[PDB]
């Protein structure tokens, strides 16, 4: 079937869409070349649509079915709790899209009788109507990036009403939170923190006689998801012990929402139909991981690859296996791609076999190596800093809802670039404006979290470990990448930053409390006359488990 059908109606913006970085004093400090940073707008909607509209090709075989059973077996062990309207309401973000029925996120969290009575009807409806397609909205996602030697057309997000969204939580939250792990096990990426992802990646890499690995970029994964897939996915969920209403709920959401449905724009006009994955639903991340894993696993067997270990995060896939030689591997990978193509998951960038782990890129990042105070190697997780910086600049000169810099600092706290640039910049700013003690919302694996800036040192140590404050001697590969990015964007050089940080540090010492703590641990690198860094008392009082349990991108989740 066609992934998308269009009536001709336009994908419209429900306000004003900014596209260029403002020339501001605070931002021009971080990076000068503002004319290299852009935000996607609905103006490029049509272009995306062309790229994401086509006819799927899907042929299944024994390997696929054999793997689907292996997976269903493990799912059977699961028992998923049915959330109550009240619990589901807790999970709704405060910034979540308002309903088309007289209420928004705020009311939902407050349990407003109106918001709640409506949610009930939507539920009662799901249990009664097992066929009527459910409406969804189609918008142009606004994201910021850096120009490439054209530009990236905005991504399109499809999502149902807030009422429907709260019900999805009731029936499938516990499911999409425990099942993917019970099925894929150590291969489920969202269960790991940055430290753990690295551990798993080098531990897997070193467990092979002669390792070979590759990342696999599926071309617009969401559009390749077929009605067949969405149902196979449902069969897996159906293996869970479920409460009657939940089972009926899943059956209906599958047919009415997940496999497809009408598309309405912000103006109420009909846009077309969707016969693929809905990026903005609760089951997106879970289902994409399950589908990707299923196919890739089956593809490995079809391709005769040896001892394949998968690490899947949604549609993001990386594979480490036993090398059979340069020619044998290149032939096998090629077969793998063909098998994946028949499973309706064609490549965008033909997969290239890598023999140097640091060269493999999964979830837009890679495993690199640095050294602790003792000079002992300390493997860690990094990534090109171009996008994080473009967004950083952007977020500085524009009030953004989800500060992605806070998050980027947490996730990449031990990297060269996050420590030298991000930590420095944002703090001297927070301090200058005296915002050191303000809770800010940021994201981690799709879920929205409220974070207090000064609690960073604990968080960092608890997630990464003290070594994150003393790492040095980053590989030459890493340096050259941070070098080019900074050059390209017109970012101040190392010497400039050290001086700035050299100042922010002392700026922080003279205040004590958690503040002086930050200056002491975060900017240790700054001074040559260091300071022995010991375990932070408050580090052991942080329950960051919920932070790394499952994926929720587009799932509209908010962990209180
Ligand atoms: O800025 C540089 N080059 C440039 C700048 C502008 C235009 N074109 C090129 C530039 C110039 C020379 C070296 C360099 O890399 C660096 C910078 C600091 C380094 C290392 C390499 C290292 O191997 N080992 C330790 N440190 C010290 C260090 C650290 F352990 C942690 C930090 F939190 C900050 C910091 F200092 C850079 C880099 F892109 F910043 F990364
Ligand atoms: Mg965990
Ligand atoms: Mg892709």
């Amino acid at each position: 079937s066609m992934s998308y059908t269009w009536t001709g109606a336009l994908i419209t913006p429900c306000a004003a869409e900014e596209s260029k970085l403002p020339i501001n004093p605070l931002s021009n400090s971080l990076l000068r070349h503002h004319n290299m940073v852009y935000a996607t707008t609905s103006r490029s909607a049509s272009l995306r649509q062309k790229k994401v509209t086509f006819d799927r090709l899907q042929v299944l075989d024994d390997h696929y079915r054999d793997v689907l059973k292996e997976m269903k077996a493990k799912a059977s062990t699961v028992k998923a709790k049915l959330l109550s309207i009240e619990e589901a309401c807790k999970l709704t973000p405060p910034h979540s899209a308002k309903s088309k029925f007289g209420y928004g996120a705020k009311d939902v969290r407050n349990l407003s009788s109106r918001a709640v009575n409506h949610i009930r009807s939507v539920w009662e409806d799901l249990l009664e109507d097992t066929e009527t397609p459910i409406d969804t909205t189609i918008m142009a996602k606004s994201e910021v990036f850096c120009v490439q030697p054209g530009r990236k057309p905005a991504r399109l997000i499809v999502f149902p009403d807030l009422g429907v969204r709260v019900c999805e939580k009731m029936a499938l939250y516990d499911v999409v939170s425990t099942l993917p792990q019970a099925v894929m096990g150590s291969s489920y990426g969202f269960q790991y923190s940055p430290k753990q992802r690295v551990e798993f990646l080098v531990n897997t890499w070193k467990s092979k006689k002669c390792p070979m690995g590759f990342s696999y970029d599926t071309r617009c994964f969401d559009s390749t998801v077929t009605e067949s897939d969405i149902r196979v996915e449902e069969s897996i969920y159906q293996c869970c012990d479920l409460a009657p209403e939940a089972r009926q709920a899943i059956r209906s959401l599958t047919e009415r929402l997940y496999i497809g449905g009408p598309l309405t724009n912000s103006k109420g006009q009909n846009c077309g139909y969707r016969r693929c994955r809905a990026s903005g639903v609760l089951t997106t991340s879970c289902g994409n991981t399950l589908t990707c894993y299923l196919k890739a696993t089956a593809a490995c067997r079809a391709a005769k690859l040896q001892d394949c270990t998968m690490l899947v995060n949604g549609d993001d896939l990386v594979v480490i296996c036993e090398s059979a030689g340069t020619q044998e591997d290149a032939a096998a990978l090629r077969a793998f791609t063909e098998a994946m193509t028949r499973y309706s998951a064609p490549p965008g960038d033909p997969p290239q076999p890598e023999y140097d782990l640091e060269l493999i890129t999964s979830c837009s990042s890679n495993v690199s190596v640095a050294h602790d105070a003792s000079g002992k190697r300390v493997y860690y997780l990094t990534r090109d800093p171009t996008t994080p910086l473009a967004r950083a600049a952007w977020e500085t000169a524009r009030h953004t809802p989800i500060n992605s810099w806070l998050g980027n600092i947490i996730m990449y706290a031990p990297t060269l670039w996050a420590r030298m640039i991000l930590m420095t910049h944002f703090f001297s700013i927070l301090l200058a404006q005296e915002q050191l003690e303000k809770a800010l919302d940021c994201q981690i694996y799709g879920a929205c979290y409220s974070i207090e800036p000064l609690d960073l040192p604990q968080i960092i140590e608890r997630l990464h470990g003290l070594s994150a404050f003393t790492l040095h001697s980053y590989s030459p590969g890493e340096i050259n990448r941070v070098a080019s990015c900074l050059r390209k964007l017109g970012v101040p050089p190392l010497r400039t930053w050290r001086h700035r940080a050299r100042s922010v540090r002392a700026k922080l010492l003279s205040q004590g409390g958690r503040a002086a703590t930050c200056g002491r641990y975060l900017f240790n690198w700054a001074v040559r006359t260091k300071l022995k860094l010991t375990p932070i008392p408050a580090a052991s009082q942080l329950d960051l488990s919920g932070w790394f349990v499952a994926g929720y991108s587009g799932g509209d989740i908010y962990h209180s």
